[PDB]
Formats: structure tokens, C-alpha cells, sequence
């Protein structure tokens, strides 16, 4: 049983609680799109873990690579360069758009946004950072000051120069320009305000191409390009946080490739590591040169470590070969349609959005009002669990609960159909 | 050759420079206390990498464990608990002193200090943090605001409420109380000042038991206990950053055990991971409970991940069995004496300090003045390299260059004697 | 002549420039609504000085009072109370609405807003302050952080916790709610954003009932009451800055009396002093009691000084007797109409707004586009001068230049008609 | 009686408490060195009011001048220059040292320090301000962030970049350099620390030549010059706050003239106004030019107002004619000696310091320990009152209560002898 009293005793006595609530099970092993409990039950992992397992759990090539390296090159002094590092840096240069030339290899998402935010502050001579009101950029210092979806209260002042603008949200429009939702005008109206407050030190803007924690909010058409232009006018850098979207999840290698807007700094994380702690930042040579002349510094224990770099190169090689970016569009199309059918069946589904294999289902009480469904989400989530489907719901202010669905890039037709059912049943038995 | 033009071309073109200067070699493989270049040359690794490889490179048990796990349990959703996590948490509870009960498993040193600093801010209701003028706590936001040894300039304002006090340094005393160096009085004098500046919101004090980057500065006797009392009086928490000192390097499991002062939050990193990205914070149940009632949050992609937790448990198991904590004292005594002999021979060595296998050699021009040796360090470091000894020198203001010597806990008598020689030769041929 | 070379020499050599550009004349004397140059020319003072001379220059009762006091009670130690102080405090209590009980007598507008902002921070336990994007609250520290109409750049960071919301502006509507300008919805949209950014420490909101420097922007109907409710919900205090509006200028003793919304702290200045340095804050007893228990402190050299208090009491007595609050409505109606006639005549006048004797004329290129008239303002202002009419124009972003017209409360029918002409001529000869 | 129940009723009901405790009397009139209660009792004013009445209360020339002006030129629009302004500016240029050329005429002490601090931030491009741990610079925003003697707690964060260094205090030495009190070394030790914390943005240092609220702490010999050099090295400006010391009180026109160190910005206040609200800043042309090119701005209602400027010119004229700067040394010598005699008589007097007519008496329990006398000060102060001597005691941490004695510059031999007695009696009857 998952009920092993010694286990839970020790857990209750020695673990720090950091948010949420531990599942009431013991994960014993994991493989492909499934995780298995102490009882041998296979739970279908529809969130790819913590939105990371782009290649699934324990992908045989990841295992080879981790193996080749643990016994050969593990961790090195920060000034010692090696092969996997130089190859990963390079690979990244070639697969990101033009204009993205040099990489810094680190360990976490928040660490990568810190490094980006510090380089922009260095390069510009400024310190103010603007982000979206419903962003998620990490728990550490600066990443936390640019995060607005959560954790902002009770922990002291934020970093100086922190401002936020609303994210453009089509589902629940709030800004109107003559009859309709004018997200560009919203943008201008927003920027006017910032301009009115700035102390004359705007350094950068960080944005998620698709707000994940913010409820899978997709940046509408022509927004990014407009955003980029707002930054250009002001002398600000644009940092794109592609932690959940980079590496094929939305159907392109990087989401920034859909819009066609290439950022000043691009940050990668979750999917680059496929489960491991690897992260990076990619920038243009000009900025890097500049940052170097000014003495940029971001030295950590694990920057440029052989093992991680090596794992990342493989994730990339596999995605490349198996044409997983394309599978994301195909399987993504399959999941989407299924969800819409569900929508046809239940009034509680108010919206289905996202791209590729990064989809969102907004639970609502009724479509007319679009009134948030108070705790019906928790029900559905409870019911999914019982049936063996691992989901995750985010819930924000003035929004309905949103299920973040993000299966592995290697999901099969069957696994998709399967979750689609479980989902159906869980919903069915929760009204 | 290490000279492979394609390699260096790609490196010059696609790597971001983050501080220092890349060694002019290609590390092809690593094992035990040595790293090997593209030419097969074995460089003796006297800094344990980035001060982490407590068990050396590619320690066969680390390899087993990484192996058992990559193919079994890799990364899980942040709410899903597993075995290696619960066992590591527990193990940590039992080997740290009494008073240290609950752990949070993360990825980097800076991340662990961020989590600690955020919990103290939460728990106290305050935000001011005090640290030493020559500290090193990491590159991320808050860890960076409490770091004073470097990177403070040109990147924007620091976090509000940041203060620093001088660290007690015996080698170059600066505060005098009737005839001698009264470090306690220095402490009081320092705190008076802080008190005079505080806005009434002192939340915590972070300290390294031994300032590593600050030039291997050991906290003198009775200091910590006095420090702890200064915190107690003010309602402040004491966070001990044992990233370089924890896990046997100084001859005790944790340095805080020598002083006998147990901190409010203890942070672990480099040596806990032995090369990998694993980190943690250990706190008392009272604080944790408190932090939980107030809604503490520190949710990341890799908190509680099976693989890392698993590696850490092994590091711990090995240290435990092989009695490496004791070896650190024995081999440490051997290295020390050797260094002192060197001191006898060359006037440039002005001081040898540290504990266990975390030693420091301060290069000076002459002992009488104790005048810093301008670039003689770089010479010695250059010469070490040529001979195959990997050293690292830190250089701060009003200090001479300090060699940080921190070999693996598994070093052999021979390897120690060996580096000791190379060191001798490198010094000899650099005057 | 105004051309006295010794004068201008000394002026060029020994005066610090603090903004704007000195008039090219020497004011030799002043009386009623006029100022006189070195040549004896009478310039009609349509701005009441620096918007202060509510009773005109050198009003014979002010002269008596200053006289009675200079030779009797001038300045006292801050703990020594006297009669004029206690009477002024009292008078203020009785003429401000219910709910406004205790006063603090100081010297400047900015000083009064500082005292208000510090009391709210004290009382709430919080520090964030919200103001309008086009406010003016003074040059000193906190008053400056809540000022957004100007001086925000090149002087260092602002105070932490500073946010601004747009002011509701009817002339150039920007927020639309189904067809029309929904200023209340603008308000809600604004507050949502603040809420999304606040670190959980909103302490107060300062607002001008009529934004003077912001171009005589009147807070639309039902706004204040809605504003007050936004503050109430959040636990924030509402500080009303009635420096230019208090003391009868808009037709009521205090503008807050029109809306019927009484603030938490009310601040007075310019018009209270009628030219002298007197200022005050009026609050409720509850807040004051609270502030006292917590140790509120605002001790200055001139708090509670006999002379100033005494002058203020008289301003108040005169306004009261001569029924100047009513004259403000009557003469104000006369000036208004005249301005509208002007509007009929010249296309450049795009809007005429304000209340009582606090009017604004927005110069524009053409009414259809409402395109700002680039420097036509400076022309008109130049031409006014030549004719002997002293005006003042404020010019902000995305706005046309605005003439701030605010004659004395004691203006005569003739003086009004007169300026109205000069204005006509100045405009006429500047296209 | 002073007991008028209507008075006290109204006072209890309508005055805001801003610190301290109101005297239990009604000041009805004031003249020369005395104030008179409702009963006709003459209290000898030994603090010159709020340390301002350099020429006493109601000095007949001040009365003339206030009179000539109230009826002639009172308040003008901020861009309109006049005679008294230009003459005062000039006079200030000529009587301050060389190197001090241009003046800005304002209203309060804190306002003047705000203007100074903003100009330095403008001129340098930096924002960090350093002050003494026991300073007093005013209640407003920035003046308050540089104040450390009081009001720092419970009101929110201070301005970013605020640091403080200890003031050199001879009476209770704390820093020792080989045997003795090395205040210069203290200074260096202090600055090292600042340097270690600065984010690379040190803009200025504000200092009081004699810390008044800090307990009449005189800056020891050669300190200022050393201080100035510390600023020069770092590119920082030195702002001297001569609010209590300027205008002859210490025996020179400005205290900065004793040391011979001329500051970058000099600020004047209390004594410049002699009781009225007048204040100024004097700077060098270079800085002013610079500040002008960069758009410096400090526009208030009362900057450059005719009346105040005019009063100030007279204070200055009188000081000049009557040779009051010299009287300050002579009468100051008389008061001093008297105090020392007192010291001879009572063990409670532990120290007598200061300069000219700005003296301090530190009450202590016994000279050997120099143990602060707990509330014996309040006794003495109570007893003085009863006898008709108005004193003021400041009390700080780790210090004994300090009586600030600062009679008018026009005190007579008799009045001095008189207070000296009352003081004797009050002390006598309070042990
Ligand atoms: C998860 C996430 C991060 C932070 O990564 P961590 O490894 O959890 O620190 C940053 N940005 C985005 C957009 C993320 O989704
Ligand atoms: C190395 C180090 C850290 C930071 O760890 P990283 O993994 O480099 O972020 C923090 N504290 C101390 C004392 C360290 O030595
Ligand atoms: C003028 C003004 C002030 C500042 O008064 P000063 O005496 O110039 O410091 C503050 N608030 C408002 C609304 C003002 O118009
Ligand atoms: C009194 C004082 C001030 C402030 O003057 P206020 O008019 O009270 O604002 C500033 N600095 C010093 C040194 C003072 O003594
Ligand atoms: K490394
Ligand atoms: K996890
Ligand atoms: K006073
Ligand atoms: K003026
Ligand atoms: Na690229
Ligand atoms: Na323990
Ligand atoms: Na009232
Ligand atoms: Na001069």
C-alpha cells in the first residue's frame, strides 16, 4: 500500500512544506508516460512531471548518456571547459534563430532568468523590469520580483523597479476599443502608465510566450512584435522565458519562432533538461561582448558542468531525429479535438486553448456568465487521480480553474485516447 | 592537443563569459583526484572541482546510484513524494544536530540560501538581512544582496534592508581593544551600528562558518556563540551557509558542530551533491510549522526529485562508512604540516589557515609588512598548472592572494605528498 | 528699467536655477490683484502668485495681523503651546467636515503631505502609496515619490512601494466601456493591477480633487466616492491634498465638500497661508489617537509657531466674513462665460474646465483632432506678458498646453473683465 | 492662570501630537531672551526657541522689516524675481567662503537638505547617501533617511542607498588605535565598510559640524578635512548641514570656517530665519551649472519669496553690525566657565562641550563609570521650569541625558548669570 506508516511518519516529521499538498501515494517507479505507485498502479502522467519530461520518464537514450558520463566526466571546476559544454552551446546557437549566438549553461529556470535579468541590467545601465501580472518566472530573488501570478505577499519588499502590465487575455477581455477587444491598445495604454512611473531606468521586459501558471494564456497575434517594438523604443531588452514552451512543446522548436520575433535574451529550462537540472540562456554576440567588457559575472558551482550539458545535447538530438516537434503538432491536434468533444458534452468546460502539446481547459459554471466553478476543479482533479490520470489545475483571481495538460512529446495515440477517457469519466462523476 | 582549433573556435563564438578566464585545455575525462586533458595528462585536482567533489570524480557508488535511478525514477511532479526524498530528508534530520528537523531538497547553493532567506522573512515578518563584508552566498537575487566579496557593482540596487558587518579576521586585525584584537568587541561595535540603522525589521543573519571566497577566514573562538546571541536578542534567525564546509570537509559532519552552536536554518549544497545539483535547507520543526501556517512557498521544478535525492543519500552513506570525516582530519593534518614546511622555506607564504581538508595559504611579499604579493599568485598558479596541479586563488581588497586548497575527502597519502611537491616546485620557479 | 545691469549680473552669478526661466523683470511692489515692475507697470496677477494669494497681495488684515504678532509672539520652542495655534487648530476642526478633528500646523505643502504620508504608514503598518499619474504633491522625499506629473527622472530610485493609477480625464478619454468612457471601470481595471502588484502593504492613496499641474483635471462625478470605497476595501487611508483647492477657491470651503466624501487625512497649504508659509494636516481623532499610541513624530522648527498660525486664522476669518467662498462662484461664473466666448471666437481653445476660481483653458491646434498646439501657448503667454497679464501654462505628454487661471478670491468685476480682454488680444496677436 | 480649561479642552481635542509633551503653560508673549506665560511670568529662553532665535524674540529690526514688507511685497509667482531675493542670494555668496557662489531660498531645514540631496544625486548620477549614526536632518523623505538619531522605526523602508557611519565622539571613545582613541582610524575603518557595501553609487555625505540632537557632539580636530578627503576620493559631494551652527552661533559665521574645509553644498535654516521660515542652500557655480544643464528642479510655492528673503537679509545685517559673532565667543566664554564651576560643585555633570553659544552639559551618575543618570535629567528639567529657565534635554542610547544650551546671540551678561543660577538651584534641589 501507499499507506506505509513509517514512510508517512517520516514524511510528516522531516519534510518542509513548500506549497500545495503532497499526493497521498508513494511513487515507486516511472517509465514513458506513466508513473507507478507503491501498489503497482500506473498513473498516466499528463503534466510531464513538473512540465519537463518532454521525452517521458526514463527515456532509454537519456539513460545511456547519463551512464556514459557519470563514470567519465561529472563535475568540473568552473573555469575548465569540456566537450559536452562546447557542443551544447553550439547546438543551441544553430537551432535558435539568427541573432541568438552565445549560451550560458546553468541549472534551474529561475537561475536562468536571474542570469538574464542581471546581464540586461549590466548591459543597459538600468534596473527596472516589467513583466505580466500573471507571470511565473521562479522563486529566487529577481525571478520572484517579476513573478506576479503568486507568492508576492508576506515576504518583504520586492526588488526596486518592479512593474507589471496586464497580459492580453482573449477569453476574458477587459480592455475595449470601440466595440471590440483591442489588445494592442491595451498594450499602449499599459506602456503609457509605465512610462509615467519609470524613473528613467527601464532595463528589460521578461515574457512567457504562453503564460503557463497564469492559466495557459496565449499571447494573441501580433502582440509580441508590438511588444518588441515597445522595448526597442525605450532601449529595453526583451527576455523570453521559454522554460515550458521551448524544445518543441508548442509545435516549433521555440515558440518565439511562430511569432517570428527573436528576443534579446532567450531563457531555457524544464524541457531542456527533460527532468534534470539543466538550464541555459542564449543571447546575441553583441550583448555578450558588451556584457563581457563591463565585467558580467554569473559564476556558480554547476555552470558548464559536463554531465548536464551532455544530457541536454541528447534531448536535443532525440527531438531532432524522431521529429518530435512535428509529433507535438499531430498528437496535439489529436488531444485538442478530443477536448473539444468533451466541451460539447459538458457545460463546465468554458474554453480550450494552447498550442501543440501545451493545452489548457478552463472550468466554468456556465458559459453565458463564464462564472468560475468554485471547487468543481478539485473534484475533477480528485476523480482523475482515482482513475489514474495525473492532472494539475491552476486557479487565479477572476478566472476559472485551468487544467494544464502537457503530456510527453513521445505520447502515443493510445495514451492520449486513454487520458481523454479518464478525463471524461472524472468529469462525469464529479457533477 | 588541447589546441583543437574547431573546439576553440566554437567556444569563442558560442559561449557566454561569466567571469574568470577559461583554462586553455580540454578536459576529456576525470577520475578520483585527477582530471585529464585532451593529451592524457593528469592534473591533480586540488580544489575538488568547484569545491564540491567530496568523494572525488566518478566515485563508483555515485555511478551505481545514478545508474539505478536514471532508469527507474527520474523526475516527478512537485507534489508527488517518493522514497529517496523521504529517506534523505530523514537522514539529514538525524545527522544534523538536535534542533534541525525538517529538510527541503533543491538544486543549487544560491537556491538553498534563497529559500532560507525567504522563510526567515516569512517567519519574522521582517526583511532586513545582515551578512559579512566578505561573504559569498550565490548569484541569484537575495543570495546576491547578502554577498559582499564580489559582484556588487554595476547591476542596479541591492535588495532593501541589506547590511553587512566585518568578518573577524585574525591574520589582519583591525579592531583593537586595549592592546589586543578584540573580535567580540568588534562584533558589538558592529551591531551597535546596525541597530542604529535598522528600520526595526531585522529578520536574519547568514554566515559562512569559514569564509571561503573571502580567503578562507575562520570564525575565531566563541564568535559564533556570541553571534547567535546577538541574533537572539534582536529576534533574528541565524542561517548558516555550510555549502563548502558541510559534509565532513572541516573534520566534523558540519562545522556548526565544532562551535556547538546550532543555527535556525542550515543550508547545504556543493558537498551534498558531490558534483551534482543537489541542495537543501534544514530547519527546526517549530519554524517549519510556523512557516507552513503562514503559507510558505518555494516551489520549483526540481524540488523533491528522485534522482538527486538518491545521489545525496549515497554521498552520505559513503561518508558515513568509510569514516571520511575522520580521514579529513588525518589527511588534513598531513597537508597542513606540509604547507607549514613550505612556509619555512619561502618568505612569500604569510599564513596557513583553515580546518580539515579546507585549507588556505596567504601569499605575501614579506612577513614583516605582510604586504600583498602583486601578481606573484598568478605566477604560482601558472606554474602549478604546467606541473599538473590544479589550484585556485582568490584575491580581495587589503588582502594578499589566498590559495584555496580543498582536495577530495578520499585523497590518498601519495596524492597529497604529490601536490605538496608540485606546489613547492611551482613556487620555487616563480620567484 | 527692469534692465538694471547690476541686478541681473548678481542674479546670474548668485542664484541657483530651480526650474523654468526667470521673468525678465523686477517686481518692485504688489497690491490686490496686481504686481508692479521696476517701471511702475501693473501686471494683473491671474495666478494669485504661486496659486496662493487667495486674498490678494498685501491684504490689509494680513498686514495687521503680521504686525500685531511680529512684535508680540513670533517663534516658540516646539513643545510650548500658544493661543493662535490652539485657535487655528480648533477653527479648522469646525470648518472641515465631521470626521476631521485634529490639526498639525506646519510650513509647506510638501511638508504637510510628508506628515500625512508618514502618519498613514504608521497607522496602517504598511508603506505602499498610490497616486495619480499626473499628480503634483511637492519636491521633498515622499511627496516627490507620489508626484508623477514631473521630476521623476535622473535623481535616483523612488521610494519603495510607489505606484500610480491614471487620473480620470474626460477631455481625452482613453478607457472605453461599451461605447463610452467608463471612468469607474477604468478605476477598477487600474486597481486590479495594483492589487496584482502590491506586496500586501497598501497604506494610502493621495489625491488632488482637481489635478492642478496635471492640467486642471477635475475628478468626474462619483469618482471620489468610488475611490474612497476602493481604499476602504483594502484597508488604505485616503489623503486629500487640498493645497490649491482648499479655502474657497472652487466654490466650497474644501472641494471634498462637493463630492461629499470626507477623507482620512486632509492636507492644506498654499491658500491657507495666502502667501506665507503655513500648512497643516487635519485628521480624525481615531487616527490621531492611534498615531499617538504608536509614537507618531513630526517635529520641526516651525510646527506650532505663533505667527503663521495667527496669519492663517485671519485668512480664515476674512474668507468667512466677506463670504469669499460665494464670491468665488460668482466671479468664477463671470470668468468662465468670458472664456467660453473666447472659445467661440478662436479655434485654438479646445476646452475650458475647472470650478470656481480654479479654471483651465486647453490650447489645441484644431478641435476635430484636438491636436496639441506646439508652442502656440508660449506665444500667447509672451503676448499676455507684454499686455500686462500674468498667466501660467502647464504642458504634459499627450496633452495640449493648459493655462491655469486662478485669480484672487477678492478679484473685482473690472479686473476680471480686464484680463479677459488682454487674454483676447494676446491670443489674437499670436496666430 | 495657565490652567484655562477652555484652552486645554480645545487643545486636547484638536491638536495632533507630534512628539514630546506640551508644556503645561500658555505662552502669551515673548521679548528678547524671555517668554511670558499667561500669568506674566518670565521664563528665560535658553534654547532660543526651537534653536533659532539668534537675535532673540521680537527683535525690533525684524519687526521693522516684516512690517515694511508685508504691506509692500509678500509672495510672488516662482518665476518672478525681486530685490530682497537677489540681495540675499548675493550677501550669502559674499559671506560664505570662496567656492560657495549660488543660493536657493526656501522655507525649512529639511526642505533645504532635500534640495541639497537632490542636486547631489543629479550632479553625480548616483543615489547613495551616508550620514552619521546620530544625525538629525529633518522629517521629510530624504532628510529622514539620513537621520539616525531618531524616528527610524515603524514607518516603512528607508530610501535605498542609505548608510550611516559612527560619529567621532570623544566623551565616550569606542575605537582604539594602540592605546588611544583614533578617530581618523575609526573613519577609515568605517569607510572601508561602506565601500564594501556600496553598489557603486555613492553620491554624497551630509554632516552636521556639531551634532546637535546627537548630544552636542563636536567633530574632533582634523576630522572634517579627513572626511572631505574621503568624499573626494570616491567622487562624493559633501553637504554640510549648518542649520544650528550657521550664522554666528559657534563663534564664526559658519562652523565650516573653523575647520577651514569648505563643503560642496552648504545648507542653512533655523538661524537664518531667526524664527521665521526661511532656509537656503549655497553651492559652487560649477555644481550649479552642472545641475542646470541636467535639468535640476526644486520648485515650491515659497522659493524666492520677497518677505522671507527680506527678513533674512536683516538678520544678516544685524549680526554683521552688532558684531554678534564675536559676542557669541565672549558670552559663550562666560556661560562655559559658569558651567564648569557647576561641574566642580555637582558630580552629576560629566561633561561640558560645544562652541560659542552652542553648549552641551552631559548628566551622569558618577564620573568614574560615567553611568547615565536615569531620569535625573527630567528632574533637573522640571526644576528649571519651576524656577523660570527653559531648557531642553536630549537623551540617546549609551549616552547620558544632554542639556542643549543655546541662548540668543544678543543675551546679556545678566541673563547669562541668571540662568546659570537657576540652573544651579534646579540641580541642587533635584538630588
Ligand atoms: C518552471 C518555470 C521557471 C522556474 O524554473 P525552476 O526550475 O522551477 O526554478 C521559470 N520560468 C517559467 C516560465 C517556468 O515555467
Ligand atoms: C558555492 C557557494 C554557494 C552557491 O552555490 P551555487 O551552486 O554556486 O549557486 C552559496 N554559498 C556558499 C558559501 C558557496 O560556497
Ligand atoms: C504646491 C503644491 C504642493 C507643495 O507645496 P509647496 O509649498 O510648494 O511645497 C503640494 N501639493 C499640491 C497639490 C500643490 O499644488
Ligand atoms: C532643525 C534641523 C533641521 C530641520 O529643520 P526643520 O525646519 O525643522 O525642518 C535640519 N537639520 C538640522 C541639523 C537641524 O538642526
Ligand atoms: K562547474
Ligand atoms: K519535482
Ligand atoms: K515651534
Ligand atoms: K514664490
Ligand atoms: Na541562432
Ligand atoms: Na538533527
Ligand atoms: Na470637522
Ligand atoms: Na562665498
Amino acid at each position: 500500500l501507499n499507506d506505509d506508516a513509517t514512510f508517512w511518519r517520516n514524511a510528516r516529521h522531516h519534510l518542509v512544506r513548500y506549497g500545495g499538498t503532497f499526493e497521498p501515494m508513494i511513487i515507486e517507479r516511472a517509465k514513458g508516460s506513466f508513473v507507478y505507485d507503491a501498489d503497482g498502479r500506473a498513473i498516466l502522467d499528463f503534466t510531464s512531471g513538473q512540465m519537463s519530461a518532454v521525452l517521458g520518464h526514463c527515456h532509454p537514450e537519456i539513460v545511456s548518456v547519463i551512464g556514459e558520463y557519470a563514470g567519465k566526466l561529472d563535475h568540473l571546476f568552473s573555469e575548465m571547459l569540456s566537450r559536452p559544454v562546447v557542443d551544447l552551446a553550439t547546438r543551441l546557437a544553430n537551432i535558435t534563430p539568427p541573432g541568438l549566438d552565445r549560451a550560458l549553461l546553468l541549472s534551474t529556470g529561475a537561475e536562468s532568468n536571474e542570469a538574464a535579468i542581471r546581464m540586461a541590467k549590466l548591459v543597459t545601465g538600468k534596473y527596472e523590469i516589467v513583466g505580466f501580472a500573471q507571470s511565473w518566472h521562479g522563486m529566487t530573488g529577481a525571478a520572484a520580483s517579476a513573478t506576479y501570478s503568486a507568492g508576492r505577499k508576506g515576504v518583504g519588499p520586492a526588488a526596486v523597479g518592479s512593474f507589471a502590465i496586464p497580459a492580453p487575455f482573449t477569453y476574458r477581455p477587459r480592455f475595449e476599443r470601440n466595440g471590440a477587444y483591442d489588445y494592442l491598445a491595451e498594450l499602449d495604454y499599459a506602456f503609457d502608465l509605465i512610462d509615467r512611473q519609470s524613473s528613467g531606468n527601464l532595463a528589460a521586459f521578461i515574457a512567457e510566450p504562453i503564460l503557463s501558471s497564469g492559466g495557459i494564456i496565449e499571447l494573441p497575434d501580433g502582440y509580441m512584435a508590438a511588444l518588441k517594438r515597445k522595448c526597442e523604443a525605450r532601449g529595453m531588452l526583451l527576455i523570453l522565458d521559454e522554460a515550458q514552451t521551448g524544445v518543441g512543446r508548442t509545435g516549433t522548436m521555440f515558440a518565439c519562432q511562430r511569432d517570428g520575433v527573436t528576443p534579446d535574451i532567450l531563457t531555457l529550462s524544464k524541457t531542456l533538461g527533460a527532468g534534470l537540472p539543466l538550464a541555459a540562456i542564449v543571447t546575441s554576440a553583441a550583448i555578450e561582448e558588451r556584457a563581457h567588457e563591463l565585467g558580467y559575472l554569473f559564476y556558480t558551482t554547476h555552470v558548464s558542468d559536463p554531465l548536464p550539458a551532455a544530457v541536454g545535447l541528447r534531448v536535443l538530438d532525440v527531438v531532432q531525429r524522431d521529429g518530435l516537434v512535428a509529433r507535438a503538432n499531430v498528437m496535439g491536434d489529436r488531444l485538442r479535438r478530443g477536448l473539444l468533444d468533451l466541451m460539447e458534452r459538458f457545460d463546465c468546460i468554458g474554453d480550450v486553448r494552447g498550442r501543440g502539446l501545451l493545452l489548457g481547459v478552463e472550468i466554468v459554471k456556465d458559459r453565458r456568465t463564464k462564472e468560475p466553478a468554485d471547487g468543481l476543479g478539485a473534484k475533477i482533479t480528485r476523480e482523475c487521480m482515482n482513475l489514474g490520470l495525473s492532472m494539475n489545475i491552476v486557479q487565479l483571481p477572476g478566472m476559472g480553474g485551468v487544467f494544464r495538460i502537457a503530456p510527453p512529446l513521445t505520447v502515443s495515440e493510445d495514451e492520449i485516447d486513454l487520458g481523454l477517457s479518464l478525463l471524461g469519466q472524472a468529469i462525469e462523476r464529479a457533477l
